């Protein structure tokens, strides 16, 4: 059949769109009839005309990245590195719009290397998921909660949970009542990915084998905002979300001078009553920070993370002071508590972000050593963060 | 000729070969030279991008864009492009269109419009930056800071200051209307005049940093929560028990309750300053990378609280709100200046500058932004209640 | 003891026609002779109520001015509550030397408070300043649809509208004068924060006198408009708010002093270097990991406490009235000295009304010489009282945090 | 002579210096006066005839005399099948009437009900490595099972109370912010918890000599400031009631309906103080009774920062959905019944009348729990009336 012909049946039988991938064959022609039924749907038809769609592998987003696909959009890719970081050296790839971005981070790279590099660790590592369950009465919930804090309640609560994956290990519990509902935090690590899926279903197994010991509870909701994901939360500040890591670096008084245009008391003087002491006034939970937010933002979307997890994988504590001999080097630490990221699944899948993902020799699956490439991804995020504190702070305190 | 130029768009000729180079260049740097194969970069339009949107470009990164609508929304209809890796995520947004469809549209309204800067200055003594901070709040004090702000810029107007005073530090937050522009860059230029005025006025006053946390961008604070950033904006809608019924899946009372102790008792129990809604993010997000937003501005952009409530002659029918009072946004510069994500804007009609009313394009995009956000509340919170 | 139907004098007999006509104990002092003999009834009749009839042995009762009391500050009375009070002082502020009374029962805090005014004498004393002077009052009210309450958020927002509603809300009091509206819509429905004045009252009561009649006037542009509850939380009175950080509420004050490093040395027992790595580390880092939104001090709710007490404040206002941030640099020529300052944007205090009538407070009061109405200039006592607070409090936080710095 | 002792002196020492406490607190008051604008006006600030004995060097210093605080009382209040006749000390004006009826309503609907969820005080001090990869290292030596028995039996030998339980540590660079968490018997636990954290540093200094002791109390604790950490993993004791008010008694006692209060309190409790940025006040005015009840039993009033934290749910219940579910969860109430100001004659009297004063001999920590859970139930009393008293109007 023709173009005009499929636009005719699908017009002529009230037959919804999108369901265009299971009736043609090819991709690529699905998408260019349902650009073709929604430009009749504009008051500007020739709107859709610079939308790239072509030349696009729609085979690995189909079923699994996106729905009513009518093109994709390109964003500019820039590098910035060498980031020197535990003694290894990085070519950041950043997905972004903002100009000067990538050049003021690389300016930060560039400090770090010429001061000897960086160094960082993952202090924890584990997703979460927090329903929310109700019983009859606060002293039920009450018992529940007693229950769940014992080692047999756990152990079993642990077997149900972690029989869904091989890579779903509970690792503990944190519960919390508000009366008659319990909010059940429950946290594992899940190899490479960044998890969600994994711990959805071992939290429903968990929450239907902890039905059989208390028939009465009711699952509300198998996500009461406990976790907490993508909205601002206290809770991800201090227990941690997904990876918590800490990177530092000592830049050298003639390198502040030199490549940042500042000194090291005027970073510190700027870092104080802006990262710490605005973002105090301000009533900040989680943001005493100048922009880490763009960079991991920039990461996010060149190597298919989930950019609206930016929300809470941004929390960071940017801390600065005298240093050295004679107390004008620089010492800087990024501190970031929860870190949502995953070198396998949802847009890591795709080629485009696969190939980001290599450039830094993490892509897919860690065989040996499960878990490592989502570590080695979250430490370089965090290491970028400071390349680009650095910069950007210097610029400010520099004027 | 590709070789002997390692031994760039400011030298070379093409655009396009710049980036060539430079992937080659950086392709010896790498553990695995091949990774950049799969990585695009041909037939791109790097002219827009060149000097504007980024540097030591090596290709581009492709996001699946989805449609989903139409949303109805104040008597209209918007088809909304979504740029997203999240399988489903268009397909409920979807389906919370079609429940508000169903249910005769959405009504929204902007509250306010005024993106802000947050510089720190000091004084030699909180004696001093009081008196600062007294004159500041001067009708006349105001009036020269406001003349020499918005001598800056045809389309920057200071609306209102806060100072906040911590001992000899003062947190000045301007906030001033931009257009159809975000607003950065514009109020970031009229901040340093005024700054620089207020020096004339206070010799001995330091500045030290043209932001200091106190605006609030792209970290989360109360401060943008309480007293807005950017646009401020409230929609609405109901939906018919049969519609929640059949297109939802679920009930109206099943939805309420869901909304209070995740929405409101969850989000409380978590110790959360605006995230009062289930996934506001998601739909910030998608729209935003589509549309040649600052991405990262989804921290506070994605504030919200939703709120739902029994309607109806019997209490039947599902009522629904969305308040954002921090939607960072605009449809003029930075990223909504290439081609394909003006491709996106003008499938919504609010490309570019409002040329009559500068601004109303922008806050037209904020408004369909918040609907969107609202179609998607609806859509997982009825997938959540149902199970 | 007597028959009920005589019974027309007898401690045994009151109880007896108590229980018989099951009349309530709080209406003792309304049918008793002496206020006093009224309470020592309620405390009887309570007494053989308790699994331990005994207990009320050593609380305190007679000898009390409960005239002052009664229908005024405490219901179903049963004596009093005796709070140790101590004095800190000379605090040296502003060019005038005060005598700080403290009520509290915490060992070493007086002390402690008292070392640290020490240090700023020393110093040349203290400096402080009002910022701004307003209390709240958020009321909640609903429209039938967002678009309405947007209407009338709107509408508060002309020059025409709050003048009728400034006009409404000053009309209930010669100290009331609205200074400014902060609104916040959630949907339906609005959250309006009325600021005003009260003169040298905390003024809760005047503020919400002028809330109630500000909102019929509103609901006569708006008919619609339900009036859910005078408060709505949005003030906010007495739990932690971001609000009242950002916006003030009550008395925003700020104080400061530089402590000479001999004195940090000598009086405090360490280094001003010492002092501010702890300040940083402790103060800002600290709350910050700890998620606080306005506790950027080590315990400003001591002072507050033990202040407000002693002068008849209303102590559960300590929630919000201990907001602080307290900060320190190195100062002088050789940078050798401690600059401190102490940031309160929500002192909620008062010098008339609610507990400062009652003698033994207004004593306290005086002590500091700001009791009662100012009559020249009304709400300078409030005032004051504001910035000893905040003076006090940096006193309290130079020798804790030197404390903290020097041992361990 | 009083003249004479005032010459000599032309000092804080007059109770060492004399003899009598009285004379002493009298003497300083004469001193006192001379430096006052206006001299006479300690005239009605009343110090005659009260055991100073308690009181100095272990209370309150410089003491010029004593404070009364009217103290009402309010009940009784059914809870957990017992009854409570709660003392309450104030100065606002009908306070405790309004406590008192909300008492009212939860006896007449069958009783409250209230369970203890946790109990431990903290402290969390602040140290310093010299790097935050030697921070880390400490942050993982502390997770290990081998590491913590070590730090626990340090903690647990500098008292008969002191049983470290969890330890939650964070990392701000090279900065290690460590909270201990222990019971502590009776007592509110600050000054137990402070000695066992002490040598616990120090043992663990032992096993890390470079590490700096930057201050016993980082802020993490946290106390007396709010903090989210102290709202998410409690503090002292997590408490919650709950209570159903039958329609008949919401309609004739707190003069309202079920559904008129279910809709004040979503609307201020929950979307008021969420616009209001607020970090643990759902609540109307818990802080009201936690400080009443604080004053009048002699604890730390101070504490009512975090104490007061509070989350109030109600709902409609039963057959027709016209009856008041309500709960109150308190999870921070810093409290105690042995030590500070419960060792004073009036607050053990006022202890007494709960039936909770001092150490509980068969089982420690009993009798905090107890009035832990009286504090949370007359809160919940306390937000009942008011909460009505707004439905109403
Ligand atoms: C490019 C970017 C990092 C930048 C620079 C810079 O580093 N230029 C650069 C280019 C090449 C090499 C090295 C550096 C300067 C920047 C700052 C000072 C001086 C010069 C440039 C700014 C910027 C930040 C706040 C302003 F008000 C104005 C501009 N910005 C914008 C950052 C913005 O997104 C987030 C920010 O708003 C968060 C905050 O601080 O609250
Ligand atoms: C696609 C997406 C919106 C979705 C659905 C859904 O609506 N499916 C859909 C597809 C087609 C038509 C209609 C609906 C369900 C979803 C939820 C319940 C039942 C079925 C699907 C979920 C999801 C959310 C939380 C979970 F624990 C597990 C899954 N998710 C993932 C949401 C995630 O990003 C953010 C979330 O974590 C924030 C939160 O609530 O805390
Ligand atoms: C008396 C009090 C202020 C005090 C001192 C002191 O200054 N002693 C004093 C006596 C005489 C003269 C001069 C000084 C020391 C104190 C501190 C260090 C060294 C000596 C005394 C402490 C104290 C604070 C935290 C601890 F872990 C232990 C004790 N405390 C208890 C304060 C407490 O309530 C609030 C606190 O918990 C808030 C915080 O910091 O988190
Ligand atoms: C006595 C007190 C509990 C009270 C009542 C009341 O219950 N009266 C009472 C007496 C006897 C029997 C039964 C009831 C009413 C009250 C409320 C409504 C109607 C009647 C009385 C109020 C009060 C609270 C906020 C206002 F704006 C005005 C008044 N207040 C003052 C409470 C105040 O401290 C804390 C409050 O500000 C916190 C908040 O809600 O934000
Ligand atoms: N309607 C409009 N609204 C805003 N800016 C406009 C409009 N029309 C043209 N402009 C131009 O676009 C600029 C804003 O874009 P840009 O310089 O990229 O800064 P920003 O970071 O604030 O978006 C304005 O300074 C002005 O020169
Ligand atoms: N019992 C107390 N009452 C009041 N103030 C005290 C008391 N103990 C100490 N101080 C305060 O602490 C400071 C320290 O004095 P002191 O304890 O005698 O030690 P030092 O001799 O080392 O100065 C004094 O300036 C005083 O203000
Ligand atoms: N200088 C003054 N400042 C404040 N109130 C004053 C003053 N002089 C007299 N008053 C009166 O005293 C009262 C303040 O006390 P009160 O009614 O208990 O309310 P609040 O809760 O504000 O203390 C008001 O009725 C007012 O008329
Ligand atoms: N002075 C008071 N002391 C104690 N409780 C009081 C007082 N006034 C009112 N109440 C409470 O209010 C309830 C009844 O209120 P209401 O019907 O207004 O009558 P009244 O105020 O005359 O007692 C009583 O059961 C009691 O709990
Ligand atoms: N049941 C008990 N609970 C608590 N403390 C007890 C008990 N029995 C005896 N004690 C003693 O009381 C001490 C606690 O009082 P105190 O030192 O004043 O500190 P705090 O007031 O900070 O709790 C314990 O160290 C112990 O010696």
């Amino acid at each position: 059949l023709s173009d005009a012909e499929i636009i005719q049946l699908v017009n002529a039988k009230h037959i919804p769109a999108y369901k265009l991938e299971t009736l043609i064959e090819t991709h690529e022609r699905g998408v260019s009839i349902r650009r073709q039924l929604l430009s009749k749907k504009l008051s500007e038809p020739s709107s859709l005309q610079y939308l790239p769609y072509r030349d696009y592998n729609y085979s690995l987003v189909m079923g699994a990245c996106c729905e009513n696909v009518i093109g994709y959009m390109p964003i500019p890719v820039g590098v910035a590195g060498p980031l020197c970081l535990d003694e290894k050296e990085f070519q950041v790839p950043m997905a972004t719009t903002e100009g000067c971005l990538v050049a003021s981070t690389n300016r930060g790279c560039r400090a770090i290397g010429l001061g000897g590099g960086a160094s960082s660790r993952v202090l924890a590592d584990g997703m979460t998921r927090g329903p929310v369950v109700r019983l009859p009465r606060a002293c039920d919930s009450a018992e529940v909660k007693a229950w769940l804090e014992t080692s047999e309640g756990f152990a079993v609560i642990k077997e149900a949970f972690d029989s869904t994956s091989r890579f779903a290990r509970l690792q503990k519990l944190h519960t919390s009542i508000a009366g008659r509902n319990l909010y059940i935090r429950f946290q594992s690590r899940s190899g490479d990915a960044m998890g969600m899926n994994m711990i959805s279903k071992g939290t429903e197994k968990a929450l239907s084998k902890l039905h059989e010991y208390f028939p009465e509870m009711q699952i509300l909701a198998v996500s009461g905002n406990y976790c907490t994901d993508k909205k601002p939360a206290a809770i991800n500040w201090i227990e941690g979300r997904g990876k918590s890591v800490v990177c530092e670096a000592v830049i050298p008084a003639k390198v502040v001078r030199e490549v940042l245009k500042t000194t090291t008391e005027a970073m510190i003087e700027v870092n104080i009553n802006k990262n710490l002491v605005g973002s105090a006034m301000a009533g900040s939970i989680g943001g005493y920070n100048a922009h880490a937010a763009n960079i991991v933002t920039a990461i996010y979307i060149a190597c298919g993370q989930d950019a609206a997890q930016n929300v809470g994988s941004s929390n960071c504590i940017t801390l600065m002071e005298a240093s050295g001999p004679t107390n004008e080097d620089l010492y800087i630490s990024c501190t970031m508590p929860s870190i949502e990221i995953g070198t396998v699944g949802g847009g890591t899948n795709l080629l485009p972000q696969q190939a980001c993902l290599q450039m830094l020799g993490v892509q897919g699956a860690c065989k040996d050593n499960p878990g490592e490439n989502a570590r080695q991804l979250a430490r370089i995020v965090c290491g970028t963060v400071m390349a680009g504190e650095l910069s950007l702070m210097a610029a400010l305190a520099a004027g």
